[PDB]
């Protein structure tokens, strides 16, 4: 039984503090650590940030910590919640909170309590997290599903100078037969890739962004895509590796229309495409380039220009900024045939009970799910778990470097080596690995 | 008692592998991941490389693994040896490998088994990690010594463009009155001088080094430390923190002389320095900044520059490369009077028993003591629990940035709450945090 909810702040992988919770049962202390999210959302559960500029930028989360120790702990002790049951638990934790978007004691209070009751539950249960995870999604155990990491390598857009709009570069290891073989690859296209940018952009190139891919200062997508090529053959891997691609175009969207040079700042409107233009340069690179998913192709209420694309494409589409983990979006993504994935993020809805459901929604349309890292990441390796849980066969935690990115993918090279042959590694098979 | 002992290979946060360790006894499995070391080394301890090209560009530690797995793992089991006897486990791996610097089994194979076996200790005792050192070291325990952490900030040297020859600046929150608070400036701290450079050197300029400073392309020591100052100004904490230095000086020597452009490559001879040239900058850089330690000032056998400048120095002097954690190299270090802080890598000398043993005789000469971490590190938290173990007042754990590096910062901010009023901040007292 649960004697005692407790929080603090502790700090993110950026360095702004974020919420911890432990819960403590007659089995022992369950830790969560909750990724940094959104404080202002339309669509999207809302993270409480203090907004006290004296401290901490304004990024304090001192007001979501009470709510977990002032609020949510003696409510949920006395409510003798059993931890097995994850609905119980979030139901719990949202008719608390009583708003549509959490609004109230925020997403960062409630996620912590979540997380750490299913810890709790899988501890009682005697088993793996992932099993626990498995259950409560009613996913197949025989075999469990390693996932294809998506690894960034390169950021451009918003994240870089230059030119380049797209802002993340991913390589996905798909032809390797095993976890630890995708990773071993991976790093070595990555090495070599760090290599190539320090030789051509200077010393300074080789220097990571938030999610650990290097940043130099490119002009094109094809300037971008010839270096990744490079490396990968350079570690003599070519056609084991493929790319993926983080458009977020929902940056460079203006006017009904898409700069390409957005960055520029005397950007010529006469070069801005439309949906159509647009979808005919991603066929462009598509030809020319071995890239197997595209995320966020087309803005955030571009509609329209999904759809169009989305009849073409032909590789897997993933949607971000489009559903932001929110169901009735999704629903309506189904519903209009604009994509095929969907980038899963918990800290976007807020609670495990309706991540796992989200996902269910997507598998149920046929839809792939990508799990999903957050910019602001912890050492706390959650999503590793939760990937094989869910039997997507793919995940997005970052590149091969800094750890609050390798946590996960150290923690899949464990489960590979628990589950023994009980566990195939999806490869080629990433956007149904849940039906493998 | 110790039934198992198991070695895996996982991802250190430069994306190189490294060797995790499992010890299973009646209380649990215990693990330890080791941070990267040197393979080739003349006085440290060598950690074990596979160097197949073909493999991870030559950095597995599949050699390393097996040593732990085919060599230790039987004759420990078989030894029965009681783990709270930290210098019984050391001396049996010690006398396994039979060489002086565990060039045979690996500095890696070792550091993980001792450092477990520790974990193993603790939990067998019913005691948190850092009390359990505490007891190994013969720390005083009343009150616990929380230490200033030295912040890296920026980089320079081999670790940007630019011209400055520096590699390493700190910022130490001596000021603050808590652990928690010395973390809040430091990040505040961090976060505006991330500001400055992005808008002073490009978008590019905040990307982060290994170790999460900024590395923007700079031309002098004086460039550098003015940015810092309006960093710690602009967040208001003015007189609150204090400038730590890592020279590494031992990259620029040649010749007798030392080399301030180094990287030049025309560079002009008639303008190196020689130890008293030398030391007349540093004294210079001292009067107009806030400076309170220098890490490596002259070369790893420059003995007669060290000793001439420690005579006027006034500030904490750290040897790093003049001692790598070798304790003929201290002795020598204490005799001429060349510093008076060690900087502490556990795995440069390969056991916990030979760290602690370093830190007491550097303790017994008056010196002080700054736990280190290192390049490649990993999301293990042992140096936190280290450091506040061996009452050192003083830790180097870098930027308040990438995760490798937080979950150390985060595991101290769990300690200070956990003590109460059994806990001190070292404060300005950070050099003889031992004797506080
Ligand atoms: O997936 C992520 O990590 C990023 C972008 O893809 O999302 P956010 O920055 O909002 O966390
Ligand atoms: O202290 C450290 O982290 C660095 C430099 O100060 O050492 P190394 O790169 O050898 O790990
Ligand atoms: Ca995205
Ligand atoms: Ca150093």
């Amino acid at each position: 039984a649960v004697s005692k909810v407790y929080a603090r702040s502790v700090y993110d992988s950026r360095g702004n503090p974020t919420v911890e919770v432990e819960l403590t049962t007659e089995k022992g202390v369950f830790r969560s650590i909750v990724p940094s999210g959104a404080s202002t959302g339309v669509h999207e559960a809302l993270e409480m940030r203090d907004g006290d500029k004296s401290k901490w930028m304004g990024k304090g989360v001192l007001h979501a910590v009470k709510n977990v120790n002032d609020v949510i702990a003696p409510a949920f002790v006395k409510a003798n919640i059993d931890v097995s049951d994850q609905k119980a638990v979030d139901d719990f934790l949202i008719s608390l909170d009583g708003t549509a978007n959490k609004s109230k004691l925020g997403a960062n209070a409630i996620l912590g309590v979540s997380l750490a009751a299913s810890r709790a539950a899988a501890a009682e249960k005697n088993v793996p997290l992932y099993k626990h995870l498995a259950d409560l999604s009613k996913s197949k155990t025989s075999p469990y599903v390693l996932p294809v990491p998506f690894l960034n390598v390169l950021n451009g857009g918003s994240h870089a100078g230059g030119a380049l709009a797209l802002q993340e570069f991913m390589i996905a290891p798909t032809g390797a037969k095993t976890f630890a073989e995708a990773l071993r690859i991976g790093s070595e296209v990555y090495h070599n890739l760090k290599s190539l940018t320090k030789k051509r952009y200077g010393a300074s190139a080789g220097n990571v962004g938030d999610e650990g891919g290097v940043a130099p200062n490119i002009q094109t997508a094809e300037e971008a895509l010839d270096l990744i090529v490079d490396a990968i053959k350079a570690a003599g891997h070519d056609g084991k590796v493929k790319i993926g691609l983080d458009c977020a175009s929902s940056e460079f969207f203006k006017d009904g229309k898409y700069d390409l040079d957005f960055k520029n700042p005397n950007s010529d409107k006469s070069k801005w495409l439309t949906g159509p233009q647009l979808a005919d340069l991603y066929h462009s690179l598509m030809k020319r380039y071995p890239i197997v998913s595209i995320e966020d192709p087309f803005a955030e209420d571009d509609w329209e220009a999904w759809s169009h694309f989305f009849k073409t494409a032909g590789i897997q589409i993933v949607a971000d900024d489009l559903t932001v983990t929110n169901p009735k979006r999704i629903a309506t993504a189904i519903e209009k045939k604009a994509a095929d994935a969907l980038l899963l993020k918990v800290n976007q809805i807020g609670t495990l009970s309706e991540s796992i459901k989200a996902a269910q929604d997507s598998f149920a349309a046929g839809w792939g799910v990508m799990v999903s890292h957050r910019s602001g990441e912890t050492e706390d390796t959650f999503i590793a778990d939760l990937v094989v849980g869910l039997r997507t066969g793919q995940i997005k935690t970052g590149a091969p470097a800094r750890s609050e990115r390798l946590a996960k993918l150290n923690q899949l090279l464990r489960i590979e080596e628990e589950l023994g042959d009980n566990a195939v590694f999806a490869g080629e098979n990433f956007h149904h690995g849940d039906k493998l």
